[PDB]
C-alpha cells in the first residue's frame, strides 16, 4: 500500500469531514481495582502525550508496494485455493438488495450504529433514516443508489480504542476507512452469497474463521489441522498488501464464478480517502473497515501462505496445507515441519513483514500448548477432553474492564468479559467476580457464576 498523493479536499471538490477529537473512553468503576497500562489512543495532532508528528505516524503504515505483477507461485496458489473453494458449491448469483441490507441466512443485517460514510456523513444523514429493519424497505436506499451511485470516497477515522504507552507517544493510532453506504450495499449485493458461504463454513476448506463462535469452534479446529503447526504475525498486514495480491484475489473470484464483479476489488485496491480537510489516493492496501474486509483479507492470506510455501519449498503438497485465517491472523499446519523464519524471509520479497508468532523474539516451534488464535489459547476441558476451551489471558480482560465508553452499557461490557474470562478456570474466574463486587457498580451487576457458564457451555454443543 502506497499513498500516491494527498491534498486539500477542496482542491478536488470535496468538503471537510468532521470527526470527533475527544475520546469516549473514560476510567470505569474498576479502574483502580484491576491492573492495566493502556490508555485511549491519540485522536488528534494536539494531544499532549504525543512525542512525534501525528499525521506522519498514522499514515506510515503504508510501507509501499513491493510487487507489481502476479508471479508463477501466486498463480499456482490461486489455482489451488480456487479449487478448494470450488468444492463448496458457492451460489454465485447476486444477492437482492433487501437481503444485502437487512440480512439473510449466513449474513447479518447492516450495522445501524456504524458510519454511513460519504456523502451522508457530510449531509448529516444517518443510516437510521435510510433503512427500516421492521419494514425491510429498500426504496429509500434504492433512490440513494441511483442518485449518488457507487465508487464513492472512503472516510478515514481514527479508531477510538486503548493502546500501549509507547503507541500513544509514537502516535501509532489505528485508522478506520468507512466506505459509503452505497458501496457497502453494492458490495454485499455482489458478494453476499460468498460472505454467507464463508460464515457458514468456517474451517480449512474456506481457510477462514470469520463469523465463527470460539466457544464451539475451538473443539473442531484440532481435528482439522495436520501434525505440525506453524504460525507467525504480520506487521501492518492490510496496508502492506501490494496491488498484485488484489489481482490474485480477482483471479480466484473469476475461477469460482464471480469474475462478473471483480471490478469491485479495484475499488478496494486503488482507492481514495477523505481525512479531515484532506483527500488522498492510495495504490494497494486493503481499506481497514469496509464491508468484506476481513473475508477478503482472509482469502488473500490463503493465497500468501500458499505462495510462500511454493516459493520456499518446491514440491510442497498444498493439499496437506491446513490453515484457517481471520484476516491477518492465522493458525496453520502441514504434515512436516517448516521454517517460519525462512518463510518470513520469502515474505519480504512479497511486501509482507512477518515476525515470530505472538510477539516472540525468535521463531520457535508452534505447539498446541503455546499456539493462539484470536488471542486465545487452546485448552482441553479437564472433565471432557474432547471439549476444547478457547482461553484468552486475564491481562487483556483486566485492561478492558478499567475503561468505559458509556455507563449505560456497563453490564453488557462486563458480561462480555465474563464470557471470555471464565475459560481461565474457576479459581481465576471467582477472583475476577470478587474484585468486580468490591465496588458498588459491580455489586449491582447481574453476572453469571462459574458453574452456570460451564453448564451453559456443555449445553451449547
Ligand atoms: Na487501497
Amino acid at each position: 500500500g502506497e499513498i500516491q498523493w494527498m491534498r486539500p479536499s477542496k482542491e478536488v471538490g470535496y468538503p471537510i469531514i468532521n470527526a470527533p477529537s475527544k475520546t469516549k473512553l473514560e476510567p470505569s468503576a474498576f479502574h483502580y481495582v484491576f491492573e492495566g497500562v493502556k490508555e485511549p489512543a491519540v485522536l488528534t495532532k494536539n494531544d499532549p502525550r504525543l512525542k512525534t508528528d501525528f499525521e506522519e505516524a498514522i499514515f506510515s503504515k503504508y510501507v509501499g508496494n513491493k510487487i507489481t505483477e502476479v508471479d508463477e507461485y501466486m498463480k499456482e496458489a490461486v489455482d489451488h485455493y480456487a479449487g478448494q473453494l470450488m468444492s463448496l458449491d458457492i451460489n454465485t448469483e447476486q444477492m437482492c438488495l433487501e437481503d444485502a441490507m437487512y440480512g439473510t441466512d449466513g449474513l447479518e443485517a447492516l450495522d445501524l450504529s456504524t458510519s454511513a460514510g460519504y456523502p451522508y456523513v457530510a449531509m448529516g444523514k444517518k443510516k437510521r433514516d435510510i433503512l427500516n429493519k421492521q419494514t425491510r424497505d429498500t426504496k429509500e436506499m434504492q433512490k440513494l443508489l441511483d442518485t449518488y451511485g457507487i465508487n464513492l470516497p472512503l472516510v478515514t477515522y481514527v479508531k477510538d480504542e486503548l493502546r500501549s504507552k509507547t503507541k500513544v507517544e509514537q502516535g501509532k493510532s489505528r485508522l478506520i476507512e468507512a466506505s459509503s453506504l452505497n458501496d457497502s450495499v453494492a458490495m454485499r449485493m455482489a458478494f453476499g452469497n460468498l460472505y454467507a458461504a464463508f460464515h457458514k463454513n468456517p474451517g480449512v476448506i474456506t481457510g477462514s474463521a470469520v463469523g465463527c463462535d470460539p466457544d464451539l469452534f475451538w473443539s473442531k479446529i484440532p481435528v482439522l489441522m495436520e501434525e505440525k503447526l506453524f504460525a507467525f504475525d504480520y506487521t501492518g498486514y492490510d496496508a502492506s498488501l501490494s496491488p498484485a495480491w488484489f489481482e490474485a484475489l480477482k483471479m480466484v473470484l473469476e475461477k469460482i464464478g464471480f469474475g462478473d464483479r471483480v471490478d469491485y476489488i479495484d475499488y478496494l485496491n486503488h482507492s481514495h480517502h477523505l481525512y479531515k480537510n484532506k483527500t488522498y489516493c492510495v495504490k494497494g492496501g486493503m481499506p481497514s473497515g469496509i464491508s468484506g474486509t476481513s473475508i477478503f483479507n482472509s482469502m488473500i492470506n490463503n493465497l500468501i501462505i500458499r505462495t510462500l510455501l511454493l516459493k520456499t519449498y518446491k514440491g510442497i503438497d498444498l493439499d496437506h496445507l491446513k490453515m484457517i485465517a481471520y484476516g491477518d491472523d492465522v493458525i496453520a499446519s502441514y504434515p512436516h515441519e517448516v521454517d517460519a523464519s525462512l518463510l518470513a524471509q520469502s515474505g519480504k520479497d512479497y511486501g509482507l513483514t512477518m515476525t515470530p508468532a505472538d510477539k516472540s523474539a525468535t521463531f520457535e516451534t508452534v505447539t498446541w500448548e503455546n499456539v493462539t488464535f484470536l488471542k486465545r489459547f487452546f485448552r482441553a476441558d479437564e472433565k471432557y477432553p474432547f471439549l476444547i476451551h478457547p482461553v484468552m489471558p486475564m491481562k487483556e480482560i483486566h485492561e478492558s474492564i478499567r475503561w468505559t465508553k458509556d455507563p449505560r452499557n456497563t453490564q453488557d461490557h462486563v458480561r462480555s468479559l465474563c464470557l471470555l474470562a471464565w475459560h481461565n478456570g474457576e479459581e481465576e474466574y471467582n477472583k475476577f467476580l470478587a474484585k468486580i463486587r468490591s465496588v458498588p457498580i459491580g455489586r449491582a451487576l447481574d453476572l453469571p457464576e462459574y458453574s452456570t457458564l460451564y453448564d451453559r457451555w456443555l449445553d451449547s454443543f
